[PDB]
Protein backbone atom coordinates (compact mmCIF):
# COMPACT_ATOMS: atom_id res chain seq x y z
CA UNK A 1 0.00 0.00 0.00
CA UNK A 2 1.38 2.98 -1.24
CA UNK A 3 1.22 6.25 1.01
CA UNK A 4 1.98 8.71 -2.57
CA UNK A 5 -1.14 8.64 -4.76
CA UNK A 6 -0.56 8.00 -7.95
CA UNK A 7 3.26 8.00 -7.66
CA UNK A 8 3.39 5.93 -11.23
CA UNK A 9 2.15 9.15 -13.29
CA UNK A 10 -0.97 6.56 -14.77
CA UNK A 11 -3.79 9.05 -13.69
CA UNK A 12 -1.70 12.11 -15.02
CA UNK A 13 -1.35 14.78 -12.68
CA UNK A 14 -4.41 13.31 -10.60
CA UNK A 15 -3.96 13.30 -7.15
CA UNK A 16 -1.24 16.02 -7.46
CA UNK A 17 -1.92 19.89 -6.03
CA UNK A 18 -1.06 22.27 -8.79
CA UNK A 19 1.75 24.30 -7.14
CA UNK A 20 1.96 26.19 -10.65
CA UNK A 21 5.41 24.40 -11.79
CA UNK A 22 6.57 22.64 -14.95
CA UNK A 23 5.12 19.27 -14.18
CA UNK A 24 3.40 16.96 -16.53
CA UNK A 25 2.44 13.40 -17.14
CA UNK A 26 3.86 12.89 -20.61
CA UNK A 27 4.67 9.20 -22.33
CA UNK A 28 8.18 10.84 -22.87
CA UNK A 29 9.12 10.81 -18.99
CA UNK A 30 8.03 7.13 -18.49
CA UNK A 31 10.20 4.59 -16.84
CA UNK A 32 6.83 2.44 -16.57
CA UNK A 33 3.27 1.91 -17.72
CA UNK A 34 1.97 4.45 -20.08
CA UNK A 35 3.45 7.87 -18.47
CA UNK A 36 6.09 9.67 -16.10
CA UNK A 37 6.17 12.78 -14.43
CA UNK A 38 8.52 15.63 -16.21
CA UNK A 39 9.95 18.57 -15.19
CA UNK A 40 10.67 21.12 -17.41
CA UNK A 41 13.95 22.60 -17.82
CA UNK A 42 14.85 26.03 -17.33
CA UNK A 43 12.94 26.57 -14.52
CA UNK A 44 12.65 24.78 -10.97
CA UNK A 45 10.04 22.87 -10.30
CA UNK A 46 7.99 20.66 -7.61
CA UNK A 47 5.05 18.68 -6.50
CA UNK A 48 3.92 16.98 -3.29
CA UNK A 49 1.35 15.72 -1.54
CA UNK A 50 0.78 15.51 2.24
CA UNK A 51 1.42 11.82 2.92
CA UNK A 52 -0.42 10.24 6.40
CA UNK A 53 2.89 9.59 8.15
CA UNK A 54 2.67 7.22 11.72
CA UNK A 55 4.86 7.49 14.71
CA UNK A 56 7.55 5.04 15.49
CA UNK A 57 6.84 3.83 12.10
CA UNK A 58 9.76 2.47 9.49
CA UNK A 59 9.00 3.67 6.13
CA UNK A 60 11.00 3.51 2.54
CA UNK A 61 10.69 5.93 0.26
CA UNK A 62 11.99 5.26 -3.64
CA UNK A 63 11.60 6.58 -7.22
CA UNK A 64 13.31 6.38 -10.52
CA UNK A 65 14.75 9.25 -11.86
CA UNK A 66 17.04 11.02 -14.31
CA UNK A 67 18.06 13.77 -16.14
CA UNK A 68 17.87 13.88 -19.67
CA UNK A 69 21.57 15.49 -20.38
CA UNK A 70 24.03 16.24 -17.62
CA UNK A 71 22.33 19.32 -14.93
CA UNK A 72 24.02 22.26 -12.86
CA UNK A 73 22.52 21.02 -9.86
CA UNK A 74 20.25 18.16 -8.82
CA UNK A 75 16.17 17.07 -8.21
CA UNK A 76 15.60 15.68 -4.32
CA UNK A 77 13.01 13.25 -3.37
CA UNK A 78 11.87 14.19 0.24
CA UNK A 79 9.87 12.98 3.06
CA UNK A 80 10.53 16.17 5.46
CA UNK A 81 8.27 17.08 8.75
CA UNK A 82 9.25 19.11 11.84
CA UNK A 83 9.88 16.42 15.34
CA UNK A 84 7.94 17.86 18.13
CA UNK A 85 10.79 18.83 20.36
CA UNK A 86 11.89 21.70 22.12
CA UNK A 87 14.52 23.02 19.50
CA UNK A 88 11.58 22.33 16.67
CA UNK A 89 13.49 19.78 14.65
CA UNK A 90 12.85 19.83 11.02
CA UNK A 91 13.72 16.22 9.74
CA UNK A 92 14.88 15.51 5.40
CA UNK A 93 15.06 12.50 4.29
CA UNK A 94 16.16 12.61 1.22
CA UNK A 95 17.09 10.83 -2.26
CA UNK A 96 19.22 13.34 -4.42
CA UNK A 97 19.18 12.69 -8.51
CA UNK A 98 21.83 13.79 -10.58
CA UNK A 99 22.28 11.22 -12.50
CA UNK A 100 21.19 11.07 -16.67
CA UNK A 101 20.77 7.53 -17.03
CA UNK A 102 17.61 5.56 -15.14
CA UNK A 103 18.36 4.92 -11.55
CA UNK A 104 16.69 4.23 -8.95
CA UNK A 105 17.21 5.19 -4.70
CA UNK A 106 15.80 4.67 -1.80
CA UNK A 107 15.82 5.72 1.53
CA UNK A 108 14.73 3.90 4.59
CA UNK A 109 13.61 5.67 7.70
CA UNK A 110 11.65 5.67 11.03
CA UNK A 111 9.34 8.21 12.12
CA UNK A 112 9.50 9.67 16.04
CA UNK A 113 6.58 9.46 18.22
CA UNK A 114 5.42 12.64 17.50
CA UNK A 115 4.74 14.98 14.55
CA UNK A 116 5.24 18.68 14.95
CA UNK A 117 4.28 19.58 11.60
CA UNK A 118 1.68 17.83 9.26
CA UNK A 119 4.29 15.09 6.62
CA UNK A 120 4.80 16.08 3.35
CA UNK A 121 6.47 14.48 0.31
CA UNK A 122 8.26 16.42 -1.36
CA UNK A 123 9.87 16.28 -5.32
CA UNK A 124 11.73 19.52 -5.45
CA UNK A 125 14.15 20.36 -8.63
CA UNK A 126 16.89 22.98 -7.79
CA UNK A 127 18.14 22.71 -11.05
CA UNK A 128 17.10 25.12 -13.74
CA UNK A 129 19.51 23.81 -16.68
CA UNK A 130 18.76 23.35 -20.01
CA UNK A 131 18.07 19.52 -19.10
CA UNK A 132 14.16 17.77 -17.94
CA UNK A 133 14.09 15.72 -15.06
CA UNK A 134 11.71 12.37 -15.11
CA UNK A 135 10.54 11.02 -12.19
CA UNK A 136 8.66 7.37 -12.05
CA UNK A 137 7.18 4.61 -9.61
CA UNK A 138 7.31 6.83 -6.62
CA UNK A 139 7.08 4.90 -3.72
CA UNK A 140 6.37 5.28 0.43
CA UNK A 141 5.59 2.23 2.13
CA UNK A 142 5.71 1.21 5.66
CA1 LIG B 1 4.68 5.41 -15.03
Amino acid sequence: SNLIVNGTAENGMDGWPDWGYPVSAVPEAAYGGTKGFKLSGGKQAGMGQKVALKPNTTYILGAWGKFTAKPGTYCDVIVQYHLKDANNTYVQNILRFTETDWTYKQVVFTTPDAFGSDPEFVLWKDDASNADFYADNITLVE
